[PDB]
């Protein structure tokens, strides 16, 4: 028989993820539209809101980081005494330092499977010197992104369609898609759109009860802190009654930190699980504790790169022996992606100049992040059904809708979600792609779109009238 | 509730990867000991001959290659003068013009989930030039090496632990990690040693059956040619029973093509698959073929880099909506390797001054690989109780070894397969790292061990005479 839709691996099918789904596609076809048929579109540009890509819009690349990448790259350079004048003196001492700890100065090679010893000591120091408490080497394994090391703990932990795995809603759906990928259940639990976006105990526990009587063992918990679609920053306070809950439940805490160097709000600061688990006082029965951290957000932004790595601590050998397996069988993360997270976990140290370049750059590009931050807030709540909540942290908003009846029924003709309906809707008005509610999950009956915040700081007041005109419009037709 | 291997994925438990396997564990373990106490080891080096991983060993980068990433790495670089005197005019040219394929000339932004644009374009184009066929830019895919692209397609296809996949043996474990990992069912065809490792078609015609009546549905065929670990080149003749076969018998056509520039025999060329399948006339449906390339292999990787990718062809969209959904979700492969692989593709063609350093550059290492195949298959060749084949490609050599029956008692004893207690009682001696036969698999009764072609030329008398003289040492031990 043909290899058809029919007949394809079931887990592929109930899979989905929106962030580069239904809406992008669209997108792209209208993209064609306006290189073949200019004017035809009442718009000029795609604006690509829907996906945390800081340096497609107009964030410039952190210079120290890819001075450094260049001479590791060609480290021939090395040897030429012009090379001086437009390298940083720091990023060429760097850059030989690094060389050396590959060992034949092979950049080219295949690394260790958790990756090049050295770079994993870098890491572990930066992880020492943000928490007070020590790292090791061995527990720290670099990855493609972020994301393959999601993927291999599912596959690490799910046996059964009945496992479990607990996760926010509602979440950036690599967990969703990771997990209908593997074959497993998600169980959901519930962040308090009124309450800032607030992650209750009782709420889990709950969840976790009513998953448990369905017949569904749980394996995990997932926390992404700070969030993302939904940006709220977990507090000290709240954090050590996640790991003590994880503790008595015996649950694997997965912490997704990825977006820790993006908070905007003064009032609260990033805290590692990590540093909770810690100072808690454990050691082992740690709690089996995942935790991910990557190069593609905050300053740097650094997506393409591909780096990234995750922390283990509280599993036994001979579960590392099967963690390593799993890693081993790709062989590696890329070189670049692995010298990139160490330059991440050790910056400039105001020991050079290079660091005050440096230092001049992560600022401001992160003012800039949480002006724009505020900027879509204000500009969002001031519309008619629409409410938007503080961003605490990352690189979202996610605007509640009030979408009117006339509007969901519409969405039932067209077959699709209300949300998507909308989202679609103003894509074909005005050019702004972004995600809708669905498939970030949320409260059934509330209504939302995921909004970046990396449009270029000139480029937004033009970008919420063309919004506000799809909008007003779009509200005077259903309401 | 405690996490342990009695509750794990048995996916992930069945799964097993020799080529970093128990013997390369024990290995990573006793090159500690050498830093840890210097002269407690029989050996004072340890020789990894277990990965093909040509910079590892002594080769050198090419230095086009090098020179378009550092400035794709670092391009402000491209506005001073200086580097005239630095890179050569041919690089700066093709470093610029790639630059301008990049959507916002923005280096560290995911790309479109396939790879960027122009890139797959230089694939298509380098494709066509190869087989004189065309060849479009949608039907690739660019990933981080070829591995992820070998997962997706097993992803794809795996419904079921009756869902089967026919594979040679021996065979690189990826193939039969993936199929264990995805919980499906690995059907063996089995090489020919005699016969140069031929693959008849008649034979395949057997496993398929045997397996059909099994009740295992067979959804796919691999080939991998040149082979690994075998090394052999299919005839072109031989090539054209296998598609006919595949399209006959309703098979997907893998065909993993990593080697096709390691090819060390006048006698035959390299014919890609999809010429044969093309040369056939078949645009559609004609079958559905899958062809792997990666960056890490021939002349020029570059493991480390993780570049290569995909070409589908033979496969209805909306099946191909579905290969990208997987695809997105890890959002893109790192950018250099899809740069990378362009450069591989499009190398420099009879006109700047880097052509001659480059193919002077291009030769010497081929050559210098195919010297090394024809000392290590005579030096192997030569021991008593070891036959050797030709090594018509790739980057290793297969040797047959004929254990006395106290060696198999022996491994019985210390719960080895026989030719992993040689692999290991040989690293113990020596420091020389091998991996055994079982581990690719091998016809029932038989045992072998995967030597790497790639120590530099002047460490393999060396390296020979060690392994001679613990060679014939086990063989009187166990006579
Ligand atoms: C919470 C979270 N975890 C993990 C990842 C994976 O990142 P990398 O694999 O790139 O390291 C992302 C990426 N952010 C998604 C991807 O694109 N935009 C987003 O919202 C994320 O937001
Ligand atoms: C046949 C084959 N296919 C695919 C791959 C995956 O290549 P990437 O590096 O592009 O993912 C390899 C790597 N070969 C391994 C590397 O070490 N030993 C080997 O034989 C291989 O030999």
């Amino acid at each position: 028989a043909t290899v058809a839709v029919d007949n394809l691996n079931p887990k592929v099918l109930k899979c989905e993820y929106a962030v580069r789904g239904e809406i992008v596609i669209h997108a792209q076809r209208l993209q064609e539209q306006l290189k073949t048929q200019p004017g035809s579109l009442p718009f000029d540009e795609i604006l690509y809101c829907n996906i945390g890509n800081p340096q497609s819009l107009g964030q410039q690349p952190v210079t120290f980081f890819r001075e450094v990448l260049a001479l590791c790259d060609h480290p021939d350079l090395l040897q030429r005494e012009e090379i001086k004048t437009l390298f940083s003196a720091d990023s060429i001492s760097r850059a030989k330092q690094i060389l050396a700890m590959i060992p034949g100065r092979a950049t080219g090679a295949y690394s260790h499977s958790q990756g090049i010893h050295g770079l994993r000591d870098a890491i572990a120091s930066g992880i020492a010197s943000r928490d007070g408490f020590p790292a090791n080497a061995d527990d720290i394994f670099l990855t493609d992104g972020a994301s393959p090391g999601v993927h291999l703990m599912m596959q690490l932990l799910i046996r059964n369609e009945k496992d479990g795995i607990l996760v926010p809603i509602p979440q950036y759906p690599l967990y969703s898609a990771s997990i209908a990928l593997h074959g497993g259940a998600l169980v959901p639990y519930y962040l308090n759109e009124s309450t800032g976006w607030g992650l209750e105990t009782s709420d889990v526990k709950k969840q976790l009860e009513d998953a448990r009587s369905r017949g569904i063992n749980v394996r995990a918990l997932v926390v992404i802190n700070p969030g993302n679609p939904t940006g709220q920053v977990l507090a000290e306070e709240n954090q050590y009654d996640i790991v003590k809950f994880c503790k008595n439940e015996g649950l694997v805490l997965l912490a997704d930190e990825v977006y820790q160097e993006n908070i905007y709000v003064d009032n609260k600061k990033f805290h590692s699980f990590k540093k909770i688990v810690r100072s808690l006082g454990y050691g082992e029965e740690d709690l089996p504790l995942v935790s991910y951290q990557s190069v593609s957000k905050g300053y740097y932004g650094e997506c393409g790169k591909r780096g990234g790595y995750f922390e283990i601590t509280g599993f036994s050998a001979p579960v590392r022996e099967q963690i390593y397996k799993i890693a081993s069988v790709n062989l590696c993360s890329n070189i670049t992606g692995q010298i990139l997270a160490s330059l991440v976990m050790n910056p400039p140290k105001a020991s050079d100049e290079s660091y005050a370049s440096y230092k001049a750059e992560k600022d401001g590009i992160l003012a800039s992040l949480a002006r724009r931050a505020k900027a879509l807030e204000h500009a969002f709540n001031k519309l008619e059904g629409i409410t938007c909540n503080e961003a605490e942290g990352a690189m979202y908003v996610f605007p509640q809708i009030c979408l009117p009846q006339k509007a969901i029924e519409a969405a039932k003709a067209a077959n699709k979600a209300p949300d998507a309906f909308y989202a679609l809707r103003l894509l074909e008005s005005t050019g702004i792609v972004v995600v809708p509610g669905s498939g970030f999950g949320q409260v059934p009956g509330t209504w939302h779109f995921r909004c970046t915040i990396l449009p270029q700081e000139d480029k937004i007041p033009a970008v919420i009238s063309r919004f506000t005109v799809f909008h007003e419009a779009f509200m005077s037709e259903y309401r």
